[PDB]
């Protein structure tokens, strides 16, 4: 094309803590450590003691493009590793402390990590493990002191050394999949990826950071950068509090309200837990204001009890894999209008696509499905921090990409005409019949629509030919109807012949649970077999 | 060796801007007052579609990857749907400023080759003027529905709805040249990838707060830096655009304001100050407007204090040149919100702290920094996405652009403290260099227009030492003192050379001390 005058720069995340020295060298970083016990520092600090960081690194052998890896919680350590490994043209792998010995050992090996910070606390998990790593030649415990064998990091730590600035579009951490596949796959976030993130995310009608912010990630930081907080936070030079591991509400609400905690972000066990706690202690805090909640789709109430509190709940979707935030919940200014209720569904859903990101909801053909909010469809992706591959996986990688070469998240999902995206629990309410979609929550809401039913529970029941089909129990509102009139009942609202239930079931009453909502676990047992499947 | 990632292959590209403001914010509307004062209205879906014909027309036209499509207008839906059809289809859209003199416009105009021009209707005859000493344009549209002879209307011109053609976010999506430097006009030429980051990195809460839900009104013109990439940072949140047009008197802006409820506006300081004087003469306020941007000459502390009293949040951003874009941006940092009113009138009245992802410095002739005092003078040098490295078609003004390390020489003066504030001042030639010390002509002439007597003052160095050219007359004693309660010859004069223009002042007064 035409060349333009620009001069040649690459983006990289040691600028962020660069700036932060510079410009908020005294705001602080709040760490409560594994005791119990509050550290306190600052960006000017960890900055220089992570330049010592990258010296000591150094000296045991780190080099542009090794991996370094991490067994820890959220707190200053970790911090100064966030910087200094990329900063020294290292690539940071952190691991998750809670998955298996084998496990861990495993992504170890396949990373090769040459050096490993954890927390002392994880030492027995450590040790047990020692003895099968292959490339590990320095264990570093993330505090003063070290047992034998083992170096402290406050020793490791040496003369302080300048960054070194490789190409944004190489590598400067990554993390493996779990639980899903099955294999752990991993997954490598360049600079170019982390910095433009952090930058998207943080905008107003996203986690809104600013430097006036007090943040508190309970997000691990072992897990999709935790949500980049760390990183952006030091971009905007936003006080930042490090919860440790202890994630028990009374710990929680002691750093929220004597920190002055104004936005934090975290999965949904720990948001329960805490709702959980204020309510029952009526205890209120004062300077909370922006909570967003990630991983598992946050339940309605959830959302619901903490805006009851003053409190603005903010969804948000990404796969620790290719994004870490891809899709992030707010409210159009027209939508402000609609009444509690559906404003309370909208919150409710997956969010908008964030800048920079390119999503679509499409068949196994890449082909867009109807924005009617009730076509099934697969969560396709394309922008700078989604991944278009694995490492050391061609089988994996061979088939991550669509022709067109977007990411196949594997998540299902409906959107509609105003952008926002559902992501649909592929197992508590998907049914995968024939290389298609169900949702059981679309049909049994319909079912419970006509006259004849009291309660109606659709569920998924194995099948010989198809994988799955749906099963409805119904409990008749006196008079049993016929299965062919709750068919004709679902026909006329939308559904195809190919989507509905295979056979209707009977019953005086369906099993709840402890929030009385249907207890589908049974149900998939019970009929396990009804269609010989 | 680099460690190689797993992230996708992918350019950053200012089109998705409007493919995503399209398909998310649709509806939300960008309205436009006309030359003719009458108000247009559109939504990004229409302005989205328009522009692919847009794409389609100009390659009707000739216009392929890197070519040059030049406008002269002010801000509206047309500007704006050239502002994404020209880069979208890998052109290279040059802005140039309606009000230069005919002769510099054809020079820019030939300088950087422009195969098309977009022109408003009311320059139809500055335009007529030029166009013999065009030697490139092939095509004269006019930003309208019709045009006359020998013209073709902007609305004929749309063609079939054409696909973008996505190239290297480093390539050139538009182009703009320096004016008032002494010499040659200079050309700068941007990359998607830095007006995308730029967006990016401008627009956080620290910065202008970008969101949906507001209502900008762009008020710095199309054709100087990007409007502060107003244009494309509003577009990118889905926020609803107010394009003001030529029409910048109070009376216009204020119907504008409260009539379509903006909350956010940016412009330069004489059109705040015509509108301050119009508010408080007539007592009126604006109900929606809420934060307000001043660009370009540093806002006096007046101006941000009367805004400040009528409930306006007032920011302060340096940048509004080419080859210095805004990378300075003024807010208060939260542990100074408990200065005094007059404290912290003092800071939002300096430039501002450096924003993301620009790394800034004060140094010395060697690129040495400079002490964090507030009062060591020295040069304002940059590095980042959007600073440029050089120029186009000038060996020796992109020669000397850079230091040794790297760094981008803005010419601009100032100091800087230890919370990171910058605080521009002089510009490097009009220095006063006193014996192995240093003098600020500006600060001298901004503390002298102080006092009473004088209307109008212009301190310039003359070789040797500072003169002051002054506009019943003060005695030079009177103003001495002046200037000691503050912190050699007074000349006198019925007016000063405008366009300051000190360069004639530097030789009439050339051995005034000999």
């Amino acid at each position: 094309a035409f060349p333009s005058t620009m001069m040649d720069e690459e983006l990289n995340l040691w600028d962020f803590l660069e700036r932060a020295a510079a410009l908020f060298g005294r705001k602080e970083v709040v760490s409560r450590l594994h005791t119990g016990e509050v550290h306190r520092t600052t960006y000017a600090e960890v900055y220089q003691r992570a330049r010592r960081l990258m010296g000591g690194l150094r000296a045991l052998g780190v080099g542009v493009g090794d991996r370094v890896a991490t067994l820890g919680f959220n707190h200053f350590r970790h911090l100064e590793a966030y910087f200094a490994v990329p900063g020294m043209g290292a690539v940071l792998h952190t691991a998750n402390p809670r998955l298996s010995p084998k496990e861990i050992a495993y992504i170890l090996n396949h990373a090769e990590d040459k050096v490993l910070l954890f927390d002392p606390n994880l030492l027995p998990l450590v040790e047990a493990i020692r003895g099968e790593l292959k490339t590990v030649q320095h264990f570093v415990v993330m505090d003063e002191k070290a047992p034998e064998g083992y170096l402290a990091y406050e020793e490791a730590l040496g003369e302080e050394a300048d960054p070194v600035r490789v190409p944004e579009r190489a590598a400067c951490g990554m993390a493996y999949t779990t639980g899903t596949t099955g294999l752990p796959k991993g997954v490598v976030y360049s600079h170019r990826a982390l910095v433009l993130h952090s930058l998207a995310a943080s905008l107003v009608d996203g986690t809104a950071l600013s430097e006036k912010d007090v943040v508190l990630p309970v997000v691990p930081m072992f897990h999709v950068n935790a949500w980049c907080l760390p990183y952006a936070a030091t971009l905007v030079g936003a006080k930042q509090v490090l919860p440790g591991p202890r994630l028990d509400p009374a710990s929680l609400v002691e750093l929220f309200d004597g920190e002055g905690v104004t936005f934090t972000a975290g999965v949904p066990t720990v948001w329960l837990a805490l709702a959980d706690y204020l309510e029952s202690t009526g205890h209120r805090l004062k300077t909370l204001r922006r909570l967003v909640v990630g991983g598992s789709a946050a339940p309605r109430s959830l959302i619901a009890r903490f805006e009851r509190m003053g409190v603005e709940v903010r969804q948000g979707y990404g796969l620790t894999e290719t994004s870490p935030v891809v899709v992030q919940n707010f409210v159009k200014s027209h939508l402000e209008s609609l009444s509690e209720e559906e404003k309370l569904t909208l919150k409710a859903k997956t969010g908008l696509p964030i800048p920079l990101v390119r999503l679509r909801v499409a068949d196994e053909e890449g082909r867009p499905v109807p924005k009617d909010g009730k076509a099934l469809g697969e969560v396709q992706l394309k922008g700078p921090w989604i991944t278009g591959g694995y490492y050391g996986n061609e089988e994996a990688t061979r088939s991550a990409l669509t022709p067109d070469g977007f990411f196949r998240t594997g998540d299902i999902a409906v959107w509609d005409e105003e952008g926002y995206v559902e992501i649909k629990d592929r197992l508590k309410d998907l049914i995968k019949s024939g290389g298609e979609w169900i949702s059981s929550v679309d049909l049994e809401n319909a079912l419970m629509g006509h006259p004849k039913v009291k309660e109606a529970a659709v569920v998924a029941i194995p099948h010989p030919k198809w994988q799955e089909r749906p099963l409805a129990v119904v409990v008749p509102r006196g008079e049993k109807p016929t299965p062919e009139e709750l068919n004709e009942h679902l026909l006329k609202a939308g559904f195809a012949k190919w989507q509905l239930p295979d056979a209707y079931v009977f019953a005086e009453e369906i099993p709840r649970t402890s929030a009385g909502k249907f207890l589908k676990r049974a149900l998939r047992e019970q009929y396990k077999n009804y269609y010989g499947g």
